[PDB]
């Protein structure tokens, strides 16, 4: 029973979204006149704060927040440590909207409760190709492809409650007051991700890890040692010499992308991005804004072949506390970001990303099964993880999908 999520336009069962055969919305048409004017009605001892995602001090507030009562892994031994300078890049995107950033503030002292983030994005949701068939066969071909357009929606990320004030029914208020506000704006729909099921994800993938550092993720009881390791007479060493990797990219002509790359790794990236059913859109502004490189936040390398850029790949920083062990502070995360390969096999691409990431410093590299990040897992020694990413739109009924036929990463 969900007493919150019973009352939104989602698909409420797997029952139900298994029967989902078109792309298109599940709420009463509405316009924006409709919607309330006024913030949604909250306790009064609490007040509606918009920080300004570009105010230094409100960044800090936001970052306090996240580092102290974000995401934890199911063992309570790490918490997202997402930078100051990471959420102002993750919140800022070209034409984002202020108000879409939406925070909780004890009146009485300014501290800050709670927090939820949306930004625009367009999304390719039109629906999925094998569903396609069957409209064809069924001469309903118009209704399938009625919502092909790109269109522009809120993907919603970093919504926290302050730990002290659990259970008390504060998301759902959030939650109501961010889809307001967005639809104030003439937005309908939103798309988000969570480890959580809720009602109800169209795909779902295992995460995936690949260690750099194994002697740091043993030590810290991110991973184990097989027990198959223990018929050498140095388990350890033998872990290390499994997962070396070279000094130096193996790629000739890689080299970190620069502004003047932003087109050709637009059309390389939308190339590739478009054979997916569920995908985004980018300008040029959002290819410069999510993937010109950003220290200690984004990286990101093209191989230039004939002056010619044919190939790309990124990575995002996200350190993790590390909060039972008091050896280390952070776990230092590299997690795969968009890529696009044209000249060579993507293994060999993304070997490049990992001796890139740990010659940096990282600890391991991460990623979900979306994409063609399968076809890397075991050439590159990725190992699945305890944990999954369920990705979920608000207000669109879609079918269920592969992850694989996912393009869309979220931060
Ligand atoms: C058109 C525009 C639309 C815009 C909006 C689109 C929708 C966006 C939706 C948000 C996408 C977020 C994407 C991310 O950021 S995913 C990351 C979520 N954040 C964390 O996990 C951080 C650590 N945890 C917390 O801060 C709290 O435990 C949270 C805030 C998660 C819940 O607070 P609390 O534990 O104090 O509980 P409550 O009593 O206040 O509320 C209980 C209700 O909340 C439902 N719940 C629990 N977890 C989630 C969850 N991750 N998404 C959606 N709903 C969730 C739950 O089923 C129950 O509803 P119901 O079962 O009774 O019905
Ligand atoms: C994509 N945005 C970050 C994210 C948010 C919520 C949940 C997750 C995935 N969890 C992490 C903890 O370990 C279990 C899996 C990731």
């Amino acid at each position: 029973a969900h007493a919150f999520w019973s009352t939104q336009p989602v698909p409420q069962t797997e029952d139900e979204t298994e029967k989902i055969v078109f792309a298109g919305p599940m709420d009463e048409p509405k316009t924006v006149a409709d919607i309330p004017e006024e913030p949604y009605p909250i306790a009064s001892t609490f007040e509606w704060w918009t920080p300004n995602m570009e105010a230094a001090d409100d960044i800090h507030a936001i970052y306090e927040l996240l580092r102290d009562n974000y995401v934890e892994d199911d063992d309570s031994m790490f918490r997202f440590n997402y930078s100051e300078e990471f959420l102002q890049w993750a919140l800022c995107p070209p034409n984002y909207i202020p108000d879409w950033h939406v925070a909780v503030r004890r009146k009485a002292d300014k501290k800050l409760l709670a927090f939820i983030a949306g930004v625009p994005v367009t999304l390719r949701m039109g629906t999925p190709k094998y569903m396609k068939v069957k409209a064809q066969e069924k001469g309903e071909g118009e209704e399938a492809a009625k919502y092909d357009e790109p269109r522009h929606i809120c993907e919603i990320n970093f919504l926290c409650v302050h730990k002290q004030l659990r259970e008390k029914r504060l998301a759902p208020i959030l939650i109501k007051e961010a889809t307001r506000r967005v639809n104030r704006t003439n937005v309908w729909q939103a798309v988000y991700t969570a480890g959580v099921l809720l009602p109800t994800p169209y795909a779902s993938g295992q995460y995936f890890h690949r260690s750099l550092n194994p002697e740091k993720l043993v030590e810290i009881r991110f991973s184990g040692i097989p027990a198959q390791y223990q018929k050498f007479q140095n388990p350890m060493a033998m872990l290390k010499r499994n997962y070396q990797l070279p000094s130096a990219p193996k790629n000739s002509g890689l080299r970190e992308m620069k502004p003047s790359d932003v087109p050709q790794v637009r059309r390389i990236l939308m190339n590739y991005l478009d054979s997916f059913d569920v995908g985004p859109v980018f300008s040029d502004a959002e290819i410069s804004h999510y993937l010109l490189p950003r220290d200690g936040v984004v990286f990101t390398y093209v191989v230039e072949n004939d002056k010619k850029v044919t190939d790309f790949f990124s990575f995002y920083r996200i350190p993790s506390t590390v909060i039972g062990n008091s050896n280390y502070n952070l776990l230092n995360a590299a997690y795969v970001h968009y890529y696009a390969a044209t000249s060579i096999p993507l293994h060999q691409l993304i070997l490049d990303l990992l001796i890139v990431a740990h010659s940096r410093g990282f600890d391991v590299c991460n990623m979900v099964e979306i994409l063609d990040n399968r076809s890397f897992v075991e050439q590159l020694k990725f190992g699945a993880g305890d944990g999954h990413l369920r990705y979920y739109f608000y207000n669109w009924a879609y079918p269920k999908i592969k992850p694989s036929q996912v393009a869309l990463v979220m931060l």
